[PDB]
């Protein structure tokens, strides 16, 4: 039949993204071109860049982690399939992926007010953002005898108020910070309080 260079990978996509890193899986070409794919080639391009860096050149497996990525930047992503012939048709990403990650959790959860039915927390930014702006922050709180914990503030200042509590009732809070790709482990206050006052 046809005598040709390969066919482009299939279904090419992103399977994991950190701030460092992106990992890419694909299948193979549905065409080889008449002759045995003896590799791909693996490239990347930063969105802003008119050409593309090769990272790869003799993969021989249908996925590649590509690291060493700048955090904050966006990518594509191109894998090409080689036999002897030479380089076949491109499969490119169909979207930039930005090198960035969840947040870490806020900082130390402080105890700003208690009454007999409200609690009243503040909290430092996280450490690091992950690459991505800070959205906002969710609350969660646990009640004394409970087995699940529920948000009750989802907020974009680095403080809550929770109302609604009842007196005398333990209540138990953590914090968590969320950006475009996630949200962070949450971070526990360091003791329980008692709605009281």
């Amino acid at each position: 039949g046809a005598m040709d260079t390969p066919g482009p990978p299939q279904d090419l996509k992103v399977k994991e993204v950190t701030k460092t890193s992106v990992t890419l899986t694909w299948d193979p070409p549905l065409l080889d071109g008449g002759s045995k794919i003896k590799n791909y080639i693996v490239e990347k391009r930063e969105s802003t860049r008119k050409a593309y860096s090769t990272v790869a050149t003799n993969c021989h497996k249908t996925s590649w982690k590509v690291d060493q990525l700048q955090e904050g930047c966006s990518y594509y992503f191109r894998v090409l399939a080689e036999n002897e012939y030479g380089i076949g048709l491109p499969a490119e990403t169909a979207e930039s992926v930005k090198a960035s990650e969840r947040p870490l959790p806020p900082g130390k959860i402080t105890l700003m007010d208690v009454t007999r039915n409200s609690v009243s927390l503040s909290w430092e930014k996280p450490e690091h953002d992950g690459g991505s702006r800070i959205l906002g922050y969710i609350v969660e709180m646990q009640t004394k005898g409970s087995d699940k914990w529920a948000t009750c503030a989802t907020v974009k200042v680095t403080e809550a108020t929770i109302t609604g509590l009842i007196q005398g009732e333990e209540y138990s809070f953590r914090v968590s910070a969320q950006n475009e790709k996630g949200i962070s482990d949450p971070r526990q206050l360091s003791v329980p309080v008692i709605a009281k006052d």
